[PDB]
């Protein structure tokens, strides 16, 4: 019926440990020792990490250990991570073979550096303007925290107009990427001097201008 | 790592039935029996909705059926309630340690036409050369619902690693547009044949494919 009473969230620090518990009653999770810990990357499909309460499949490292209590079992790592923020789940064996989960838990490991992006600008391709279309996508990545301002200008003044951002996603070094692109026309390409991109970042902007290549 | 493998994006409207797969082909014993079927809606807990190839816990209303074809693990939510709306993951259990995941798929109940997604790819400018780096960006604009693979080749063979794919936003027209860029250096870029990015949305698979002839 009802799930496995988990925290909502947890704090850690590079290399400090962090115990992630979840509850349940004597009937699902305080009966058997089936209580396991999935752990799923920001909307991404989940993974084992935790079986039979304190176990872990031939993958999981030595910071990935729960141990059960009470009605309620618990897992913590430690040798904290950037790599190890995420949602963990808790399950446990119910009745006629029923199994249940926690309420879920985000850990965020705090104390993680500061990175200023890196914006790549890229002008259309030699094909795209082949089809007669023209798009310049802004490639803002490797950067953290996780919130950034995308701005486009034309020969100098605005250009906000035909331009779509996208929300700010981790990637697979715990930091984040984002893009940025703007549709033109070869001749509302042609016709100007430069067009730039800029990200402002905690207070540190950056800024890269395109200009037409007779090649690719 | 990801065995198991699902369609993007599996939709449909109030009434319809979608078939969501899970071609967890990879050979395997191609006699596991263990395939459950969790539906893990937006911000909440994963659940077993289906078990065992085609066992229903008590609940799950018998709008779910769940079978395996060949290697084919499949479910359909016919009479799609609104209440389906999710992401739907599929597994196997294997060696009590592999417990490998499907990679995915989310339901929706259209709620605006099809929309393809719109790849372009773009090779590394030239000045970027100039700055011994190269980095490919594949803009994925255009579609719904928001639910795209992506897949990286390098002279055909797949590029497994120094790739990274967007999580997908929805654009100022509420159609969704995410990106994904492969990080090289100019050696990798000018050693291969051509480079090709393929998304992949329902059925259609379209595919871009760029050499390396820059001017740079
Ligand atoms: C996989 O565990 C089992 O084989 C089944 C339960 C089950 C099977 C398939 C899907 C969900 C639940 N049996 C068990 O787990 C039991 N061996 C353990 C217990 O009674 O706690
Ligand atoms: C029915 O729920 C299960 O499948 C669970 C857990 C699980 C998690 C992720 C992927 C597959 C299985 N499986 C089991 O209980 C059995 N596969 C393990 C056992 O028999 O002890």
């Amino acid at each position: 019926q009802s799930a496995l009473t988990q925290p909502p969230s947890a704090s850690g620090s590079l290399g400090q440990s962090v115990t992630i518990s979840c509850t349940g009653t004597s009937s699902d999770v305080g009966g058997y020792n089936y209580v396991s810990w999935y752990q799923q990357h920001a909307g991404k499909a989940p993974k084992v990490i935790i079986y039979e309460v304190n176990k872990r499949p031939s993958g999981v490292p030595d910071r990935f250990s729960g141990s059960k209590s009470g009605n309620t079992a618990s897992l913590t790592v430690s040798g904290l991570q950037a790599e190890d923020e995420a949602d963990y789940y808790c399950s446990s064996y119910e009745g006629s073979d029923n199994f249940v989960f926690g309420t879920g838990t985000k850990v965020t490991v705090l104390g993680q550096p500061k990175a200023n992006p890196t914006v790549t600008l890229f002008p259309p391709s030699s094909e795209e303007l082949q089809a007669n279309k023209a798009t310049l996508v802004c490639l803002i990545s490797d950067f953290y925290p996780g919130a950034v301002t995308v701005a486009w200008k034309a020969d100098g003044s605005p250009v906000k107009a035909g331009v779509e951002t996208t929300k700010p996603s981790k990637q697979s070094n715990n930091k984040y990427a984002a893009s940025s692109y703007l549709s033109l026309t070869p001749e509302q390409w042609k016709s100007h001097r430069s067009y730039s991109c800029q990200v402002t970042h905690e207070g540190s902007t950056v800024e890269k201008t395109v200009a037409p290549t007779e090649c690719s």
